[PDB]
């Protein structure tokens, strides 16, 4: 495969130092490169067959070819004695909601907008190339050393790009293509299914503010129904937070799909005008 | 591939009888089974190699995953000395569009609402099961020796199962999940892109009503932005013409993609409430 290395020792390169964490497609190491000592998560899926490598590489593909500052990149990856290797570029400071528990409390509101400020960065980048990421929480919000965050896991995210120049492909004269074909208006290219991040993103801010996200204290049965039923989620105790913070809950948490904001409106939003990490550092200095 | 045969010469199971077409991909042949005696269209497509073989899987995967009355079979496909051979049911009586052109007349209103009341069954068929056609036109409607029809040519057709049921998945519980996504109602459950097909039809309609379609007297690199500018196509001669047959036009022919008709909705449409192909049967007797 075009980014998957084959036939070659990951630990050859890579050492594995300790476990971060553990999940559905298995535990999650800490590696350090054994030429440069630049450090890695490594995630290591079980593969029964060569078929399910199919599985893998859009996920692959989005972190290859994405080069934004708040989305992780592509160090390496690796088939080997059955194994998948996904080597990610390390975030020192945890996930959000790691943090969250280790300090067992939220994030104050100024620690929000900076989170919300480059997770809507990330966000656009994605959306401007075609890519939804369908996995939005803090769990996958990364701090770094520095205090800035990526953006990670694009384990079920959908990457529109081929599709599109697929689409657009057509020889001879078009006298029956629709208008909306015509005018670039399919579900490709309007905002309709990328709106689905918006609202993920107005439920990973409510989780920032609150620890757990809504309806976390209902049998899990019950959360799609509940989802369904109910008007949007608002913050519990909203005398704590800003009107401008209300405000930009309630552009992204919106039922009516055309009535949600797109992430390049949400950019002129007074909530996300910040250009400063230091809530970020000064939080991630107390879990340090 | 899963329905691609590897390894065996296709003339030793099918006999070339002459040539049918000709286009962009090559030419087409009537082939004959020598055992069997059954006659196939044989696409025969030049591949420079092997990766070129995803390009054709979507439509090998649609007629042979298709069982509908007025969709074309799979019979056969092979990957022999660098070109994939795909053998199709034959339909004796060639398509609409052909005919027209050795009469040299349009079809009968009646026997246009036997085209579209088959067609629109086939297209039903298509848009339950998640398939795009994307390319209808006359030249994709074959007559068969009875006097029905055949939808044909899913070389750019879109099947969004697969990815229906990848986007499906999930693991825990959703608590970031967008109402849209819990709903169904994401892009590859709307009929939006699937009326895309019905405009289409409208046009196909008219391009049977008066044998060219509309705008055919136009340069070619016109064609594009008329359809843009223009209001939807209308009958040339519309004295000619019944009322019902303007209707369904205005239903299939709508700009407006909400306010277009779904092939369900012109189903129940007075037009194809029709239930013999006699006028089919008289064209295609005086074409032989
Ligand atoms: N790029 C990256 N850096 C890290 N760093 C990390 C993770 C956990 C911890 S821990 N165990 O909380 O202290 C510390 C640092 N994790 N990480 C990734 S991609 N983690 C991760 C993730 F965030 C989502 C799904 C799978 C994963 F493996
Ligand atoms: N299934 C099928 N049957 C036929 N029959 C046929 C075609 C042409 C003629 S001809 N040359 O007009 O008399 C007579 C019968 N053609 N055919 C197909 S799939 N034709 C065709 C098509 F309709 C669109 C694209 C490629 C194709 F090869
Ligand atoms: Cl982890
Ligand atoms: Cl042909």
């Amino acid at each position: 495969y075009e980014h998957v290395t084959r036939d070659l020792n990951p630990e050859d390169f890579w050492e594995i130092i300790g476990e971060l964490g553990d999940g559905a497609f298995g535990k999650v190491y800490k590696a350090q490169n054994k030429e440069t000592s630049v450090l890695a998560a490594a995630k290591v899926i079980d593969t029964k067959s060569e078929e399910e490598l199919e599985d893998y590489m859009v996920e692959i593909d989005i972190l290859a070819s994405c080069d934004h500052p708040n989305i992780v990149k592509l160090l390496d990856a690796f088939y080997y004695e059955n194994n998948l290797w996904i080597l990610i570029e390390f975030c020192a400071g945890g996930a959000v909601d790691a943090v969250m528990l280790e300090l067992e409390r939220p994030l104050t509101e100024s620690q929000i907008q900076v989170v919300c400020k480059q997770t809507l960065d990330a966000l656009n980048y994605l959306h401007d190339n075609k890519i939804i990421h369908r996995d939005l929480k803090a769990g996958n919000i990364l701090f770094t050393l520095d205090g800035d965050i990526k953006l990670a896991d694009f384990g079920v995210s959908a990457k529109n790009t081929r599709t599109i120049q697929r689409r657009d492909s057509f020889i001879g004269t078009p006298y029956w293509m629709a208008p909306e074909v015509v005018m670039c208006e399919t579900s490709k290219d309007r905002p309709y299914d990328y709106k689905a991040d918006v609202w993920s993103l107005g439920i990973t801010l409510i989780e920032m503010a609150e620890i757990e996200p809504p309806h976390h204290e209902l049998n899990p049965m019950r959360v799609l129904l509940k989802i369904a039923k109910s008007e949007p989620p608002t913050l519990a105790q909203p005398s704590r937070w800003s009107s401008n913070f209300k405000d930009f809950l309630k552009k992204c948490l919106e039922k009516n799909v055309d009535a949600r904001w797109t992430t390049s409106q949400l950019l002129q939003h007074p909530f996300v005008t910040v250009d400063s990490n230091k809530p970020i550092r000064e939080l991630i200095a107390e879990a340090k």
